[PDB]
């Protein structure tokens, strides 16, 4: 599907977009010589290069040429408090007053810990680390721990963190957990592997929609299946909802009225701040009690953060209370419905797929229900996708990704519809 | 050699501080509801119940009993500035007035690296994390990866993060990779286990001083053998400096003229903020650059997240230069000095070890050279010795471990020396 006139097309973009940007180019050079590709972080490279950021209020950030945008990215859903919210800047002056590193428990760890416990409705008990990475991993050693067993489940295209990224396959830098891939929401292929593994499976762990992988909804009988079959075997069914928990008061569980074993939590729930928490039923989690004979080990350096508990209490509580969440998903859904729309009346080959106040284009109207769909959609065309989009002063990921924050509002959606429009126009012998 | 006395004493202490601290003990009950144990972070944990603590300005900190106490543990090493420092608050303005989240790469990033680069003489170039436990994965995924093998050659009493917790031998918790364990300056034992597994070694791990494990220096003999064998059967080295790196401008390795292939950071280099780093030679660390054919991956939702950038370069830059290590090193020091000074004077049966500003007391005057010789020190003495330095409003590790930050004056350390005087005249019949 790669054809001459869309590399021709990306080809010009691309040097569009480096004439555009030759301040934040003279950036790059100077960072390749102190981090690989001048990057920390592999997402945010692109190329021909990154843009780097001079500054950010609200929903809106200047590039150090000058350009404006509006964030439509919403940091891979964890900022969802735009740039410069009121609330956490006052939770990080609370923090400061209480003192940094304390080396000590304070009380604010134990209200964040009740604001995470009172909205998630199969989590009793919870801990937390400095990463959605750390949780999935803690949440993989318990599972191991608790059950003895070698095995683990998990799904093509499926992201867990940066040892556990299986959004291209196995990856020679992975944690060396036993690992069995299956195919996202294929029940009879999934149902054969647990036949197989069942007996040494020690977790099944899954997202309740792919989201590195392109804002792809698990159907629920996709999910009836891990629940009976976790249950059945006897390994412990772990919800990934580090993207997912957004989208109701109660993530994705309390929308499916599933619950897992295990669930593991990160991005916004933090306040912005370093953040992840795993946690879960009572009796597994109990296992961490420090005053339990044979308990098993969790220390981290920054688990119990002055500036992430406090913010993440003011997130919870103050921000993106329950009632918040419901408002914002329904918000995302009429979004989405709109772009959706827009792509139908102009008989446009595209697609957003995706959940709440999260979606991702394909260039396919195929069903995209697994990491085979999101592949075989036109790759091209995403790519110039983000180049247009960023002209027209909209900034969303690279892969096509939007995570909309709570200070996006009508001028902000309504921009991002029209620049959709206009590249529908635009680039229409191409689609 | 556990006595009825000691378990009398210790019970008798344990009591004393459950008296003076019943607002702490209503809060553990509390916290038991949301968290395992009340807890976060298992190292926090103590009996009867750990302390909370309301407030700390500087060195000091102030539990919710109302009790005031100077903070010689400086949160495991990371807690370098005091609880309030005034350039710290500084760079977390800064921070804000840039923007939080800002979904894309900021300068500060760039220039944070090339702060850690300057000074750490094997890091040619760097990537950072949000935590020790994630630098040392990384590390271990990028030896792994490159070599192709499945050995790690690491030492009892080692400590690498959550998931790699050898303090104990092995965990049933940790990631799964292929460890062996030696024991620590042990040359002959580790020589053998370098002839026998060395062709499947792809990385040897190792801290230049077990930190958790006791601050326990290194021995040249030791850490030349593992330069050695790693350069003839191609392992990779990883020194993890997580704790080490203050000890001079440039780690132990500047101190020790030592080069390790890998070194990871963590602790105090974001200035307090979550942080770890993974980096070292050039050659090995391209392997991240994300132009690159076939790349390695490392992503992180908070790895370039704008508080540690700025936290962290004013850390390296404006407070902890090199020349601050030095003098903060040589502080230590003399600090060690006399307090085994006044073990000796007194004819009392313990020692301090470590390096510069970090040490941890022992019940034993055998020499401390492995993790071996740590365990076999007096245990219930330690206990005592921890409730005895908490009467005299003297803050220090359950495990009688300091790590001193650059408030602690001439007040602080006046008063830990003639606590430690006063506990070997009241303590004589057990000692
Ligand atoms: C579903 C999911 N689970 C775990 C993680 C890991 O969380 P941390 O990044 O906090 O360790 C993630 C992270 N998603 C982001 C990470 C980022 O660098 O923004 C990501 C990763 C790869 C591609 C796109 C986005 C999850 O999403
Ligand atoms: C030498 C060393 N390497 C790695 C780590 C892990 O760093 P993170 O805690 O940032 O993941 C550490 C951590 N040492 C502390 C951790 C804490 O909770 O304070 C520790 C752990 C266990 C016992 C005592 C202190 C290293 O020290």
């Amino acid at each position: 599907s790669d054809t001459a006139e869309k590399a021709q097309a990306i080809a010009a973009a691309r040097n569009t977009f480096a004439r555009d940007n030759p301040v934040s180019a003279g950036h790059h050079e100077r960072a390749r010589r102190s981090m690989p590709g001048g990057n920390t972080r592999s997402i945010l490279f692109h190329r021909p290069f990154p843009l780097v950021i001079a500054q950010g209020t609200g929903s809106r950030f200047q590039d150090v040429d000058g350009h404006a945008y509006v964030n439509f990215l919403g940091e891979y859903t964890a900022g969802l408090f735009g740039h410069s919210h009121p609330v956490i800047r006052a939770a990080v002056e609370r923090a400061l007053a209480v003192g940094l590193n304390l080396s000590t428990q304070t009380e604010n760890e134990a209200l964040f810990a009740e604001a995470v416990c009172d909205r998630f409705p199969s989590i009793d008990l919870v801990r937390f680390t400095n990463s959605g990475t750390e949780a999935n991993l803690m949440a993989l050693a318990t599972a191991t721990a608790i059950t003895g067993r070698k095995t683990v489940l998990a799904f093509d295209g499926g992201y867990h963190g940066g040892l556990l990224n299986f959004a291209s396959g196995h990856a020679p830098t992975n944690a060396p957990y036993h690992v069995v891939l299956g195919v996202y929401n294929d029940v009879e292929g999934t149902a054969d592997l647990l036949k197989r593994h069942g007996h040494d499976c020690a977790a099944i762990l899954v997202e309740p929609m792919l989201g590195a992988g392109g804002c792809v909804p698990a159907e629920r009988a996709f999910l009836d299946l891990l629940r009976a079959e976790a249950s059945r075997c006897g390994a412990l069914l772990i919800f990934d909802e580090v993207m997912t928990s957004r989208l109701s008061g109660g993530g994705a569980q309390e929308m499916l009225g599933i619950s897992a074993d295990l669930t593991t939590l990160g991005k916004y729930i933090g306040g912005g701040m370093s953040f992840g928490a795993f946690g879960g039923r009572r009796d597994l989690m109990e296992r961490f009690d420090p005053a339990r004979d044979g308990a098993f080990a969790h220390a981290g350096t920054f688990n119990n953060n002055i500036l992430t508990m406090s913010a993440g209490h003011a997130a919870l509580t103050q921000i993106y209370t329950r009632q918040a969440a419901s408002d914002l998903s329904a918000s995302g859904d009429r979004f989405r419905a709109n772009l959706n729309r827009i792509a139908v009346e102009n008989q446009a080959p595209l697609q957003f797929t995706g959940l709440g106040s999260l979606g991702t284009i394909h260039f396919s109207r195929a069903p995209i229900r697994s990491a085979g769909d999101v592949r075989a959609a036109d790759q091209q065309l995403k790519e110039l996708f983000f180049f247009h989009m960023l002209r027209k002063g909209i900034y969303l990921a690279p892969r096509g990704m939007y995570a909309l924050s709570l200070e996006i509002a009508d001028a902000g959606r309504d921009a991002f519809a029209e620049a959709l429009a206009d590249f529908i126009g635009e680039q229409r012998a191409l689609l």
